[PDB]
């Protein structure tokens, strides 16, 4: 029984890790065969960071201005290109601890688990979520840049973010492993707002199904509701909008515990207009929407309680 | 910016995860230099469980009796000895992935990570916090027995914590690396109940301070108290005792945020007795008390291993 925020056991990321100094910026680097991923704005200089030419910048560069340091064995840069908004070091040696990977990139909702790691060594590993509004919530300080978040489903490392700078607001903005930025954002010290954030309905009704699961039914309710209904209370309390692609990856869920999706959005909708009345659920005062359908069915049992 | 329930690097722990197997129980073990350590449990039937005498049932056994799988490759049993609750096995290999590390016992309200595996291989990690009722409130499935709780510091490992048995109120229970239980528990198939648990009452300070640091402050107040008048008010909401060591170990958070350790506790004095008002602190709704105050000023200094 228990359910916490777990994430995947970071060996096989924390072999990957290394240190990449460009001039005096220093920043973490992903060392997958003979590359090493960063993020590209490792070469901005301190006059660099509001309208950086990149391709300027990086054009003047040479293999022996980029310092990439695997604990302390010190990488030779053989090579170096740009891929949007990584760069990507050629080096000398592969990583003998390059694991089964891929680059995957994931949709507002999904979970990864997240390595802080500063100057190349990895200091914790949580677990975040892609908010709708394209940030995470992450735990970054200076120097956490490059740092990479990543799902280990089978023995494959499925990367997917990696960290490139800090919001005004408190959350994080990155790429996935090609560079591409998630959300509206730049790669440049020009202030930028994430949009409103909203709260990830499928991933509240999983995390019901989970209390479920675990022997805790307090919360549910003798109704039912429609699917346009349920969007319609649901927007007033700033939730994403359920779609019948949620409904449907409910199913499975919903067939172990036996209680119908519509019937878990009805309880929802309870929950949303009375609070907990000062009760928990799966140990929190708070609708949890940082647990996916598919990690509630891997964390959870097959026989419900 | 940013704070989220951060677990230590899984890595140097994972390549002492092997599977233990002995009749139909397989569960997991830790492989340090040429001793696998386990539950003693592995060797119970299902019948032995309700009243086992395991001195007499572990005569019987021998080593071949014990299938040690590390990965894919078999380990060979060359010994077999008892102490405490656990079991160690002396195999024909030192583990070429053994980590500096030590045995260490933890007191009540300590944190630390928990690699969760399951038939040797760890499939997730988190952090936990020993109960001052001496339970954790981890995230276990059948199979899971023989994960370990760890620490580190600097490269050195500190393991605290082997999982045994689930208590009936879905909490869980275990014993340090030398077999010595946490609490009023033992291994076998009895009815054992949790003790009524209590709130850490300096995690909760810690995790307060670590709100001020990320700009949380709507809970301060101008108030201050005493030592006496908050203990009592802390053993009327099940709040553990504040020692004098408790406000000397909070003493470099209250400088760097310049609030008293006592002044803190009129903040959480006045949230005891009237709540949280509607609001939030760090994203939660109730007082966290699974950050030590050292777990504070790591994850809000970019300590790494
Ligand atoms: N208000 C300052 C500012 C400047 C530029 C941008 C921006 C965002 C995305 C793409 C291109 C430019 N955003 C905000
Ligand atoms: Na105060």
């Amino acid at each position: 029984s228990g359910f916490r925020k777990m994430a995947f056991p970071s060996g096989k990321v924390e072999g990957c890790m290394v240190q990449v100094t460009c001039g005096t910026t220093t920043l973490n680097g992903l060392w997958l065969d003979d590359v090493v991923y960063c993020p590209r704005h490792v070469i901005c200089t301190s006059e660099d960071m509001l309208n950086p030419n990149y391709e300027d910048l990086l054009i003047r560069k040479s293999n022996h201005n980029f310092l990439v340091q695997a604990g302390n064995v010190q990488l030779r840069v053989i090579g170096h290109s740009m891929q949007n908004c990584v760069l990507k070091l050629k080096v000398d040696t592969a990583n003998p601890k390059t694991p089964k990977y891929k680059f995957v990139r994931i949709q507002p909702g999904q979970t990864f688990s997240v390595l802080a790691c500063y100057n190349g060594s990895p200091s914790g590993v949580y677990q975040c979520a892609m908010r709708p509004n394209f940030t995470i919530k992450g735990s970054f300080l200076n120097g956490s840049c490059g740092s990479v978040g990543f799902n280990i489903d089978y023995d494959c490392v499925s990367f997917c973010y990696m960290h490139h700078m800090e919001l005004p607001t408190g959350v994080h903005a990155g790429t996935d492993l090609e560079g591409n930025f998630y959300g509206p954002f730049v790669d440049r010290q020009t202030a930028q707002a994430a949009g409103t954030d909203t709260t990830i309905t499928v991933n509240v009704l999983a995390w019901l199904y989970a209390a479920v699961i675990n022997g805790d039914r307090w919360f549910l309710n003798r109704f039912t509701t429609t699917l346009n209904d349920f969007n319609l209370v649901a927007m007033k309390y700033n939730y994403e909008p359920l779609t019948q692609d949620h409904v449907d990856i409910l199913g499975p869920l919903s067939a172990q515990t036996g209680i119908a999706v519509l019937d878990m959005c009805a309880s929802l909708k309870e929950l949303l207009q009375n609070g907990m009345n000062g009760r928990t659920i799966l140990g929190s005062a708070l609708l949890e929407d940082e647990f996916t359908p598919f990690d509630v069915v891997r964390q959870c049992s097959g026989v419900t309680f």
